[PDB]
């Protein structure tokens, strides 16, 4: 057809244009990933881009808004005329303040139960430790940790979300030989002479 | 053809400045690939641009989702029913008054006159059944003479422009020299 690396980021792009979902919160991170044409560029915001699909795939399903600026939650409820300082940096996958009940949303994926139940118990007690600041706020937390076990999400067809993971691994198992080549250069020489200059 | 599609692809991308609420609109035209699309997301995506200025300069909210008068006003707890399909450019409802803006480009004094006149008469056909609502219309009509917009340095707004043009020349295929030739003389 050919497929030598240009034509790759090409079917990523058709992909991203036909058959992920014209939803506005995805807007902004599809034109920064249209916008890339070094490989291993492409590569870092297409995996970015997955990701805003199943953040917001887990906003919606969990009834809160998708995080779409990542704000902290100090911000979250700075922005509504609550005075809380004094508070880890936080920044959830969603949120939604009622009436003084303050959902936050972390979501993630992962691929083995081990590492699962892991992650599972880290965000639940990443999101717990600030559940007294809240108080004296006084804000009710409730904490939602929406752990996934796969990439499906509502704004991407399977099979398209696999064809673009297919892409993105033969888009890294190829920019993870122009680096390659890159050590072998003499500008990567020159830069090894570089910082022996500087440090 | 595909190289004016490409290079236009380029500006869209490069050269037009990464506001949030050109987004949408940027990927609408970044997906057209036959010539006749591609010009008119061309052509809403500079009045975009222009239509996002006037609101900033205006100091309303651009109309991103093209709500309704109706829309804008339930979303402020005003139920003011009856009124006709009008959507503007740009709004805000400030107290009890509601901002409209009508925004638009011409480049002749006498089809700036005329489409002048006709966005003021637009708005001002929906003044009084606001003010049953409560609400004063203030109606703003931002006529511009030229595509400058804040978005774009003006080289990449004009090359955008002649880029554009030379799609709308393109579409010509002589074809009107085997009109009756053919078409007319089906029912014959
Ligand atoms: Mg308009
Ligand atoms: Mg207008």
């Amino acid at each position: 057809h050919h497929h030598h690396h240009d034509e790759i980021i090409s079917e990523l792009r058709e992909l991203c244009l036909n058959y992920i979902e014209q939803d506005e919160r995805l807007s902004r991170q599809k034109l920064n990933f249209l916008g890339q044409r070094e490989p291993r560029m492409v590569l870092i915001e297409g995996l970015k881009l997955l990701s805003r699909c199943i953040e917001i795939d887990s906003a919606d399903k969990s009834g809160c808004t998708h995080n779409h600026d990542d704000k902290s939650v100090e911000t979250i409820l700075v922005e509504s005329g609550i005075v809380c300082p004094g508070l880890p940096l936080i920044i959830p996958d969603g949120y939604k303040l009622i009436d003084n009940s303050l959902i936050l949303l972390e979501c993630f994926v992962r691929s083995t139960p081990a590492s699962f139940e892991k992650k599972f118990i880290e965000d639940t007690n990443k999101l717990a430790c600030i559940r007294e600041d809240l108080a004296v706020a006084g804000v009710t937390l409730v904490p939602i940790v929406d752990g996934r076990c796969d990439y499906d999400n509502s704004f991407m067809p399977e099979w398209a979300n696999f064809k673009f993971r297919d892409l993105l691994f033969k888009l890294l198992e190829y920019s993870n030989q122009d680096e390659k080549v890159f050590e072998e250069s003499e500008y990567f020489r020159l830069c090894e002479s570089l910082k022996t200059t500087i440090d």
